[PDB]
């Protein structure tokens, strides 16, 4: 109940929400059908429109007018935004040459530069170039300020997940807004675009920017606008708030535009009807900047112009129907569209079986336009599994397509020509970022980055300590002129042991064999040197990784590679090696095919054994440093040590051997040498974080050898590829992956073909940031470079996407 009998007189767009049943006058009251009876009349004035005209100049104030052109309007803070242009012969902001803003130029009593977040829904990255002729205000912000060529959204590329990620710095699996529609099985409640359940606080996790600000004594404008409040009134409201006394005035403000998303759905991303919405958004930016210039705040405020996601061509006819695949389609519930989420229609149905649904949806049609996954098998870069609102069965939909349960859902729920939601690396889903103001740099282009990083920077701009989040604080320091955040590298928690030769061959009873008993002071001294670390500077180029948790491990040196060997998990945590451009690939010699050799530096008790692999009929093994890339026949024996062995399903060995035998040398050729660090990952609870030993669900049969859920590799070279990877003076270049360690290749529909036709495609889908690997391993990489720490933070957040140019 709202007793809408109170009044909005002197309360229009009040910042504190008053509690039911008292009537509200805040910018959201319409959304809750809760506004006082005189809210439209007093707060949503429209009379005479939004612009001064010559005949209005110097007028007698009429409080009925939408905005004012009278002599008093500046002191009142309510002039029309073009007042000074029309009436005082000033220029529009967009017509002034840009001039660097070296320091805040703020009025007396401003404690900090205010921040204004100008968010545009569905603003695809390529609109910044493609629409630049019709968007002169936005083009001045972009060219004069700090911009990226695009900013990567989170998955799914839907409105609420991305808006709340911008606000929190968190992945949707962590903030809890994992779609525009959701079912939470614990609450037994549904979140929908229409209706009241979405207003319940229990959906919204983490700590959004407006709460972080308020808790730390920084006042925030209300971020949310009822859809029916016109944009001109939203801008005038912000400009009025900026005129408040010092003690009442917010320091952070948000504007939101439903365009260009609203038209993009109707017309497609580049429909000819899209020019007008882009022109209207640009006019809104012009009103804000003219209004700021009128208040002498246009070289005081930091402005962020940011989108949530892009927009792709999608029409009714490109829909896949589950009724074409499933015999049992009425027993499932699908959340449909540009991603699919499947669960049982009834929890009382004992016949429901996810394995049979996945199989029925796997590689069934030649050009099938979706791929089913259990959520734990989704690419780890999506970080889309650790939330009970994410259904176990997920369908990744190809760009330009939809999935639906039955055809009647599509024509009986055509219209639309655009949509979004697809994989966040898809080029059409990328969006925009520009920052303009005293705290951002001048005429500066920065490389693409992810939207989870922006919460930390907004906290930086307001002097706030961010709540714990998934950004890497410091990684965006290169956007900023001041207020950088300068972190220290984390402290190493476990120091390594450096074992020498401690065991005799006969102490090992591992069931392993090797034809290596074939036999010199010249050469013998040289091999002892290699085992003591004499080639380590060639193969460990950026320092050893730091281990950030408590464990027991050994560093092991060899001619061609260095590793950090875990006594607890019985395999390397990491193996590091450098392959120059001139390196030659060789075969595994016949006499060594089944060779595994005890490592006399490491106890039998801390080693794997071959008999376990012989007994486990599903499990084989591979090697982290590949025998194919040995530097000499004698060095190749090191590659067959038991301490270089890892458990691998035969299906996965197809992938790994092609990577090792073919792709590593191809990358070294292409990049002028590469340094490779590879290793296992254990994430049985799919939380994106390193498992402890008691979280491991699968072991090589009969043994204590844990089975990895994934295998990673980090591939680093010199950004200036005229310098070899091992002799690089400047910035680095990286690409990485996290491959799922699966007992079949069902994910790859062409896997019956030669690995040259499918493996690299798999690896691109599972591209990763170094930072993703850090979370999954508890390791910290690039500890010893000659580069600035913030530059290394940016490197660790890089994702190689393999998409063509935006
Ligand atoms: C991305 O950044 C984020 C933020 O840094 C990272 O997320 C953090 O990860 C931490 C480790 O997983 C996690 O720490 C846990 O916190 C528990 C207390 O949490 C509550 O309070 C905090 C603080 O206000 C709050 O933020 C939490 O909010 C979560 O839950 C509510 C309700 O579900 C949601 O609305 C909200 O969205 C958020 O959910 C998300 O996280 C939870 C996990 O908390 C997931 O389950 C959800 O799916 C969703 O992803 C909470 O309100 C605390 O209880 C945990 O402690 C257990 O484990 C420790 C080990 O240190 C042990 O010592 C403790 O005793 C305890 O064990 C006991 O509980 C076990 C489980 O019940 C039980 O088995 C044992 O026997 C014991 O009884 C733990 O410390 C932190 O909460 C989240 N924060 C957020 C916001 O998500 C995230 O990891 C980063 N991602 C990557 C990839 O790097
Ligand atoms: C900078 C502004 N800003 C930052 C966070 C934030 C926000 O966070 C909440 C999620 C708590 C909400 C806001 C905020 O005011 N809103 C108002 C609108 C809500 C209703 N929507 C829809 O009808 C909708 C729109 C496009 C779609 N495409 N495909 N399907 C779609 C369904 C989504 C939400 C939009 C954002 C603005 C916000
Ligand atoms: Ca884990
Ligand atoms: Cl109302
Ligand atoms: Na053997
Ligand atoms: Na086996
Ligand atoms: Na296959
Ligand atoms: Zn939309």
């Amino acid at each position: 109940w709202t007793a809408t009998s109170g009044s909005c007189k002197g309360r229009c767009f009040e910042l504190q929400e008053v509690g039911p049943p008292d009537c509200r006058c805040d910018n959201l009251c319409k959304s809750y059908s809760s506004c006082c009876h005189d809210f439209d009349e007093l707060c949503l004035k429209t009379a005479r429109g939004w612009e001064c005209t010559k005949d209005r100049c110097g007028e007698v104030r009429n409080e009925e007018n939408a905005c004012h052109c009278s002599e008093d309007c500046l002191s009142r803070g309510d002039c029309c935004t073009n007042y000074q242009v029309v009436c005082k012969g000033e220029s529009h902001w967009v017509d002034d040459d840009c001039e660097e803003i070296k320091v805040p130029e703020c009025p007396a009593g401003f404690v900090r530069p205010p921040l204004i977040i100008f968010s545009v829904d569905g603003f695809r990255a390529s609109y910044m170039k493609k629409g630049s002729k019709v968007m002169p205000n936005i083009e001045k912000l972009r060219s004069c300020g700090t911009h990226a060529p695009y900013m990567r959204p989170v998955y799914p590329t839907k409105t609420f997940p991305n808006l709340y990620t911008l606000a929190t710095g968190l992945y949707p699996e962590s903030h809890g807004i994992v779609g525009n529609s959701m079912y939470d099985p614990v609450f037994d409640a549904s979140f929908h675009l229409r209706g009241r359940e979405k207003f319940n606080h229990r959906w919204w996790g983490g700590q959004p920017l407006w709460i972080t600000a308020t808790k730390q004594g920084v006042r925030a404008g209300t971020f949310f606008w009822s859809v029916s409040i016109p944009h001109e009134r939203r801008i005038l409201t912000i400009l009025q708030w900026l005129s408040l006394p010092d003690n009442e005035r917010p320091s952070v403000y948000a504007f939101y535009s439903e365009q260009p998303d609203f038209s993009g759905h109707k017309y497609g991303p580049f429909g000819p009807e899209m020019t007008n919405p882009l022109r209207e958004i640009d006019k809104t930016v012009g009103q804000l900047m003219d209004g700021l210039k009128q208040l002498r705040l246009h070289r005081c405020v930091n402005v962020i112009f940011v989108g949530d996601h892009g927009m792709e061509d999608v029409t009714c006819d490109r829909t896949e129907f589950l009724s074409n695949y499933l015999t049992n389609v009425d027993d499932i519930t699908l959340v449909p569209g540009t991603l699919g989420r499947i669960r049982a229609k009834s929890i009382n149905n004992s016949k429901y079986d996810p394995k049979t649904i996945i199989a029925a949806l796997t590689c069934k049609k030649p050009d099938q336009h979706f791929k089913p996954y259990m959520k734990q098998h989704l690419p780890k870069r999506l970080h889309y599994a650790n939330n009970r609102r994410i259904e176990d069965i997920h369908l990744l939909v190809d760009r330009r397509w939809h999935v639906a349960r039955k055809p009647l859902d599509v024509y009986k729920k055509c219209f639309f020509q655009g949509d979004h939601g697809f994989d966040n690396k898809v080029n059409s889903m990328q969006t925009v970022f520009v920052g303009y103001g005293p705290t951002f740099k001048y005429r500066t282009k920065v490389p693409p980055f992810e939207n989870i990083e922006l919460y930390n920077v907004m906290c930086d701009l307001l002097g706030l300590k961010p709540a714990p989040n998934n950004g890497t604080h410091g990684s965006l320091n290169h956007l900023l002129r001041t207020n950088t955040f300068r972190p220290t590298m984390p402290d190493e928690v476990s120091r390594p042991n450096y074992p020498g030769i401690m065991y005799l061959q006969s102490e090992f009873d591992l069931g392993c064999t090797c034809d290596d008993k074939v036999e010199n002071k010249l050469e013998e001294l040289n091999k002892r040197l290699h085992t003591k670390g004499s080639t380590k500077e060639r193969h460990l180029l950026y320092g050893r990784p730091a281990v950030l948790y408590r464990t027991s491990y050994d560093i092991l040196y060899h001619t061609d590679f260095e590793s950090g060997y875990s006594e607890i998990f019985l395999m390397p945590l990491w193996t590091s090696y450098t392959i120059s451009k001139q390196a030659e690939v060789s075969s595994i010699p016949e006499h060594l095919t089944n060779c595994v050799r005890p490592d006399v530096r490491v106890s039998p008790g801390f080693s794997q054994n071959c008999l376990a692999y012989k007994n486990d009929k599903q499990m084989s093994y591979g090697f982290l440093f590949p025998p194919y890339l040995s530097s000499s026949p004698e060095a190749k024996y090191d590659a067959f040590l038991v301490t270089n062995m890892v458990p691998m399903y035969p299906a996965f060995k197809r992938v790994w051997a092609y990577f090792q035998r073919v792709l590593v040398k191809k990358y070294a050729s292409e990049r002028n040498g590469v340094n490779v660090i590879s290793g296992p990952i254990f994430d049985y609870n799919y939380d994106g974080l390193r498992d402890t030993e008691d979280e491991i669900k699968q072991y090589v049969e009969g043994s204590s050898i844990p089975v990895p859920t994934h295998y990673y590799s980090i591939i680093t070279s010199c950004l200036d590829f005229t310098q070899p990877a091992d002799k690089c003076d400047g910035p680095l270049s990286v690409s990485s992956f996290i491959l799922p360690h699966r007992p079949d290749n069902d994910e790859s529909c062409n896997s019956s073909e030669d690995e040259s036709k499918w493996v690299e495609e798999l690896m691109k889908m599972h591209t990763a940031r170094v930072r993703d690997i850090e979370h999954l391993t508890g390791l910290d990489f690039y500890r010893k470079t000659s580069r600035s720490y913030s530059e290394i933070l940016t490197l660790k957040t890089y994702l190689h996407t393999y998409e063509s140019e935006i």
